[PDB]
């Protein structure tokens, strides 16, 4: 996997989870990608037509990349590093019941993952990091980016 090479990258949302609202979706994809621009020189911007940097969609199953979803709970959801067409993509598995809290899994801590891996970094070895492979809710009131993902990112990027 290769970084981006340029720092103000796009986004669109294709289609939309019927789990929340358009604008809770849209919501909890703004707050991940602050997760990200709040700690580097990167900046996000979404697109309603063309193909941006990064696009998101909802699937099940099988869709497309051939890499299939699962069902309820096991995978997700997952994406693609940086790159052209494909690369930066992120699908989540509408199978899961996404929620702005925990009444399922939290699509804005599930996209802040998966941006992560957009925008190049992989999986982390330390359980408290936001790059963990297995997802946890542990329901504090105010989100701060661990250290591990912090030193990920800004070694990709460096900070602001
Ligand atoms: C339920 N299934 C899984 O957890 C599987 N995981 C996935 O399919 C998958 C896709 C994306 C993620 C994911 C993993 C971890 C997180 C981070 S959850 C989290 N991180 C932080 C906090 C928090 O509360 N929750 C506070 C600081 C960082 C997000 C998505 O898991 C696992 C069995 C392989
Ligand atoms: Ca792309
Ligand atoms: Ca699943
Ligand atoms: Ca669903
Ligand atoms: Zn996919
Ligand atoms: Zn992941």
């Amino acid at each position: 996997t290769l970084k981006w090479s340029k720092m103000n990258l796009t986004y669109r949302i294709v289609n939309y989870t019927p789990d929340m609202t358009h604008s809770e979706v849209e919501k909890a994809f703004k707050k991940a990608f602050k997760v990200w621009s709040d700690v580097t020189p990167l900046n996000f911007t979404r697109l309603h037509d063309g193909i941006a940097d990064i696009m998101i969609s909802f699937g099940i199953k099988e869709h497309g990349d051939f890499y299939p979803f699962d069902g309820p709970s096991g995978l997700l959801a997952h994406a693609f590093p940086p790159g052209p067409n494909y690369g930066g993509d992120a699908h989540f598995d509408d199978d899961e019941t996404w929620t702005s809290s925990s009444k399922g899994y939290n699509l804005f801590l599930v996209a802040a993952h998966e941006f992560g891996h957009s925008l190049g970094l992989d999986h982390s070895k330390d359980p408290g990091a936001l790059m963990f492979p297995i997802y946890t809710y542990t329901g504090k009131s105010h989100f701060m980016l661990p250290d591990d993902d912090v030193q990920g990112i800004q070694s990709l990027y460096g900070p602001g």
